């Protein structure tokens, strides 16, 4: 298992514009298009993102390409972030995948706000971090995915994904 396969399980793949769990226009493998209610604003962003007139639909390769950019940006955002970097540097390979996943879903800003959990992760207090991570809107809104990520943090293994 690796970050790509992990996120592909959590996000799914859709070749036509769809609405995410929050109701926003998304396409491919969790690629957020816009927070705007307009389907046209969404089609516009999509065409801009792909470099062609897509009429709201893309092929697998296009979805994969977006996904490759998005993971890359997630990692780079973590490395550029003063609060996230030290956490990431301190973690083992599996757990790093768990942080990348949160970042991809919720953005650098949002993860960076989990101040207390971040401090627990850095200290390697697994069980406590898992408890603290659960007291969040994140966990209440997408409990199955949150549980998988949290288990990854607690255990340091890919069990929740097998
Ligand atoms: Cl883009
Ligand atoms: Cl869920």
């Amino acid at each position: 298992m690796n970050i790509f396969e992990m996120l592909r399980i959590d996000e799914g793949l859709r070749l036509k514009i769809y609405k995410d769990t929050e109701g926003y226009y998304t396409i491919g493998i969790g690629h957020l298009l816009t927070k705007s209610p307009s389907l046209n604003a969404a089609k516009s962003e999509l065409d801009k993102a792909i470099g062609r007139n897509t009429n709201g639909v893309i092929v697998k390769d296009e979805a994969e390409k977006l996904f490759n950019q998005d993971v890359d940006a997630a990692v780079r955002g973590i490395l550029r972030n003063a609060k996230l970097k030290p956490v990431y540097d301190s973690l083992d390979a599996v757990r790093r995948a768990a942080l990348i996943n949160m970042v991809f879903q919720m953005g650098e800003t949002g993860v960076a706000g989990f101040t207390n959990s971040l401090r627990m992760l850095q200290q390697k207090r697994w069980d406590e971090a898992a408890v603290n991570l659960a007291k969040s809107r994140w966990y209440n809104q997408t409990p199955n995915r949150a549980k998988r990520v949290i288990t990854t943090f607690r255990t340091g293994t890919w069990d929740a994904y097998k």
